[PDB]
């Protein structure tokens, strides 16, 4: 490869808003790459250290009926909701674990075509709606890119609907590095899943249509080498050859409440690292 190590030190946790209000809500999002594999790699021990109010998980690869028992040993996240593929098999899948029960939990995006792979959970709270998503990969050889574009449109229109009623927080694996700054090797990936012009545009359209703001990039518009994903292959993580695929996207009305948007680079357990959002609601 042409890449060597590129340093990134995630700055300190800013736990107060620009107005001086302390953070009241702490959300953590993490593509676990297999719930049971993740647990075996002591992912839960890190959740305990982070002590989030809400935990959102993607790629659980686990049915709602076959959760591992250790999730019961998770103290302050007793309200747990799961969505998995309708075929009841072990792939994709998302989860949402919360300190308090949402006003309402929904699954999918109200479109039968896009709701069969357990990719979305909607949790409505008093002052905002939380959506966690595992966006369909464009696929090897981009064989699923045409569907991904259909997904992008439907998902975008769905979120616009939600945001019309309450402020929206979208988090999870959106499977795209928006800009060149969001991955280590933009040049060699323009025709690969996660950095096709199609996918990058879909992200821009998402920000515009709903509308939503990239919380991390809002606070750190010029910070390079901040990634949330590295291939297991090729010693990529140690060299920091990665992609920023995991986001917290906020309604514009929530920006005054934005305290910080973190990337927990050193937390192991998956090929993705956790991200954490501080909000002063």
């Amino acid at each position: 490869a042409s890449e060597g190590p590129a340093l990134y030190e995630d700055p300190p946790d800013q736990k107060t808003s620009p107005s001086g209000k302390p953070a009241t809500l702490k959300i953590c999002s993490w593509n676990v790459d297999g719930l049971r594999a993740w647990i075996k790699k002591k992912g839960l021990d890190w959740v305990k250290e982070e002590a989030p109010d809400i935990l959102c998980l993607q790629e659980t690869k686990c049915s709602e009926n076959k959760l591992p028992a250790e999730l019961q040993e998770l103290p302050g996240l007793s309200h747990q909701y799961w969505s998995a593929p309708s075929d009841k098999e072990g792939y994709s899948g998302v989860g949402l674990l919360s300190r308090q029960a949402p006003l309402k939990v929904s699954y999918g995006i109200g479109d039968e075509e896009h709701d069969q792979e357990g990719r979305v959970i909607v949790a409505e709270f008093d002052s905002f709606v939380l959506v966690t998503a595992y966006v369909p990969n464009a696929g090897r050889g981009l064989v699923r890119l045409e569907y991904r574009q259909r997904w992008d449109e439907a998902f975008r229109k769905f979120l616009k609907g939600l945001a019309s009623r309450k402020p929206l927080v979208l988090c999870g694996d959106l499977n795209v590095a928006h800009e060149e700054i969001d991955l280590r090797n933009p040049k060699g990936n323009k025709k690969n899943a996660g950095f096709t012009p199609q996918e990058r545009q879909g992200f821009g359209e998402l920000l515009q249509a709903v509308p939503l703001a990239d919380s991390f990039r809002h606070l750190y518009p010029n910070t390079p080498y901040a990634y949330t994903f590295w291939t297991y292959m090729m010693n990529a993580r140690s060299k920091n050859v990665g992609w920023r695929l995991d986001y917290f996207l906020l309604s514009h009305s929530l920006l005054p409440a934005l305290c910080d948007s973190k990337i927990r680079s050193k937390a192991l357990g998956s090929d993705h690292c956790p991200i954490t959002l501080y909000l002063a609601l």
